[PDB]
RNA sequence: AUUACUGGGCGUAAAGCGCAUGCAGGUGGUUUGUUAAGUCAGAUGUGAAAGCCCGGGGCUCAACCUCGGAAUAGCAUUUGAAACUGGCAGACUAGAGUACUGUAGAGGGGGGUAGAAUUUCAGGUGUAGCGGUGAAAUGCGUAGAGAUCUGAAGGAAUACCGGUGGCGAAGGCGGCCCCCUGGACAGAUACUGACACUCAGAUGCGAAAGCGUGGGGAGCAAACAGGAUUAGAUACCCUGGUAGUCCACGCCGUAAACGAUGUCUACUUGGAGGUUGUGGCCUUGAGCCGUGGCUUUCGGAGCUAACGCGUUAAGUAGACCGCCUGGGGAGUACGGUCGCAAGAUUAAAACUCAAAUGAAUUGACGGGGGCCCGCACAAGCGGUGGAGCAUGUGGUUUAAUUCGAUGCAACGCGAAGAACCUUACCUACUCUUGACAUCCAGAGAACUUUUCAGAGAUGAAUUGGUGCCUUCGGGAACUCUGAGACAGGUGCUGCAUGGCUGUCGUCAGCUCGUGUUGUGAAAUGUUGGGUUAAGUCCCGCAACGAGCGCAACCCUUAUCCUUGUUUGCCAGCGAGUAAUGUCGGGAACUCCAGGGAGACUGCCGGUGAUAAACCGGAGGAAGGUGGGGAUGACGUCAAGUCAUCAUGGCCCUUACGAGUAGGGCUACACACGUGCUACAAUGGCGCAUACAGAGGGCGGCCAACUUGCGAAAGUGAGCGAAUCCCAAAAAGUGCGUCGUAGUCCGGAUUGGAGUCUGCAACUCGACUCCAUGAAGUCGGAAUCGCUAGUAAUCGUGGAUCAGAAUGCCACGG
């Protein structure tokens, strides 16, 4: 039904999470790297908080930049030769504190994610998260955990929003994010909105 | 408190007799006296003991035993009290009734009569219909209907008045007149003196239908007949039509006999009416103000589950009566009574169910109402359905024709491209720690030829190479084998899921907080008056705010400016070429691309509530959202997808895993969906000649040249691209020809000869050439798309891709 929050906005209010030109030939190949990078990242950085991989590449390289949560966690040296690996190309990786972790959309389902795995109830995740990001001055947010909820034999969707979400406003500073907590029931899914205000004068 | 004495009910949940009269009974105004039956107080007798209860006492405690008391609510006798009820004897006039005089009235019974109309009949005129319905038919009519005139005879009912008017106990009562007669009401004075209220049983009255007997019978009409409608039509509709409907006298005794509301009495805010008396005023002028009866409506308190009732109570009380006690069975059976009968009345049980039910709420729905929108219909235009092909689906066939998608919202869909591969299927050959992965141990660098067997997978033989990193038994890494943990599964479940998607529909909705209202579900906001594409906006308003949607923000397209100018441009420039923007040169212009400008109902006029907004105008490239795109609220369909992927569970693990070869998915008696090309002259055919946009390109796009009829092949540039290439626009225009037909339409099919891609085109590719020249002569019912640069038509490019586009995405004319 819904257009992705970060599609529709990419190049009005929404950045990329790659940069680089590439020609046809390379164009497919930076794109498995990148892939393979990014899974790799994400696979080591499990308990890092990590939150978006940006991957240039500065003419024949490959910088990274883990934003991170937990820039204390990160190794960087392995991480930095591994990626290089990957990539087969002088790597370098960069890291980025997420200054406030409970206003990240991709943060904050992984954690509703965590806590539903660890079985805790769903509506207090949900809750206090909304909570945790109104407070710290989210213009607003919505959560919707969908699956098996608390093991039901039927999967439902329950959803809380407070404050505005205006997802058809384009110029709106939305932030969205899929986790899958992955549990003794199945699959359930956290989709997470942010608006963290609306970005007039473009991006 | 579910038999309600304590302590329930009866408008709609079960429950007010249909209405009344009335005996027994119940109850009964005021007052004096008396009596003391009820009542009250006390005494005496009695009310067995045990038990119960309260104090003790005894068993180790307790049960148990036991002492004393209390209790035995009563009854008898007796003595008092005399408020209240009763009795008895008086008294009283407020209740109830009487007399008098008026008043209104479809009150009842009897008799008469009038006018309108219908039907029949008779005669006159007249001539082909009439009648009926959705349409029609039955029917009626030429033997004269229907229509029209006149008359006659009958029966029934009384237009207007006419009324939420009136009268009556209720049922009910309607022209006018008379006769007999009941009740109500008012005024006035006098009277009687509680004579009252209610009523089991009883008695009487009691709509319509029905029943008996005798009449009557116009109209209407159960039944019935015929005609239609329909699948049927024992109906609705039409044409007829009998009992009945009417009268007399009986019978019946029932109705949603309803206000679903017993009768009587008293008390308790109002507003507006109707009707019928009466008094006063000045009738100083139809009136106004009092005072009664009856009646209608709206509401307050109160009451009520609510709805509502609300001085005509469903309020507050009293007297008495009737009646209820879960739903079905059943108001039935049996018995009694009543009836001519129909049947009424009284009135169970077994059994069975866990509900049945009232009111109200939110939705959904309605062949309910109102108001609106969409190519929804209409108006048009072009299609499909018919032909041949292409493609998909079903069916069938097959060893296999993998699997999925199935109304809209599956069927040129997943598949943006099945010869092999793909591939999930089939047949056959092959392997089980495995094709793929981690771990562990040991061995071998990896690799490289070249060779035999085999359909191939693989297996055994054959040579070269044997490097890195150094702890130097070491690093790696790759190859191979062994070990068991494990691997693997396009196996199942989309009804366990995530993610993703279709759909309503880009429809204008969907909601929340707080406040308010309600016992509550909930409501309000969000409704209403306008308005808008829009829950758009404006006013109103117990709502006030807010959120998701709407709109805007984004991309593109219209016009302009500014910055820049090559690979694009060429106005003015000079010089060329067979022509070339060719090339010096130009930065103008087209254009390209970055930044800006512009449209807001901003402005004017009119309209409307001075509101919102609406109608029109100016300017302007653009006008009211300029055009198009993107953007899809909350949810609905356990909608689609476990076969993209992911995933709970399940299942398979020498096989449901794995490798290979050949088949298959392309089969075809056929049906359907979507397409393409046709059927021709607004055309075909040949020749001549013109104007695009967009896009793609390196194992790619391929110029030029030569060769070939051609596909192409040689062969050879350029171009990773505003440079080079794909590349030609085609419809158009100009001039011939066909001569309107199966053709100079159409192109299927088939034979034959080839090119190209690929290891390989048999199954099963595209393309070329030669020949062959099928169906088809505009397509039933039905059905689809489209409101403007749209439809229609014309070509062009792209993804997927070795090859393979009538599909799809896109571009212009």
């Amino acid at each position: 039904q819904k257009v992705h929050p970060n599609g529709i906005r990419l190049g009005i209010v929404k950045p990329w999470n790659a940069t680089w030109f590439a020609n046809t030939k390379d164009f497919a190949d930076n794109l498995d790297g990148d892939f393979k990078v990014r899974q790799f990242l994400t696979g080591e950085l499990k308990k890092a908080s990590l939150s978006r991989i940006v991957i240039e590449r500065p003419a024949k390289s490959i910088r990274v930049t883990i934003h991170t949560a937990r820039p204390g966690v990160v190794d960087v040296e392995k991480l930095r030769a591994a990626v290089a690996k990957i990539a087969g190309v002088p790597a370098q990786i960069n890291i980025a504190e997420v200054r406030k972790p409970e206003l990240d959309a991709q943060l904050v389902g992984d954690s509703i994610a965590s806590q539903l795995e660890r079985r805790v109830m769903f509506r207090r995740a949900m809750k206090r998260a909304v909570q945790n990001a109104m407070r710290l001055g989210a213009k607003g947010i919505k959560v919707e955990v969908s699956g098996r909820l608390g093991g039901a034999e039927i999967a439902r969707s329950e959803w809380y929003r407070e404050g505005r979400v205006p997802l058809h406003t384009l110029r709106a500073d939305i932030d969205y994010a899929t986790s899958s907590a992955h549990t003794q029931y199945g699959v359930i899914g956290i989709k997470t909105w942010i608006f963290k205000g609306e970005i007039l004068g473009g991006m």
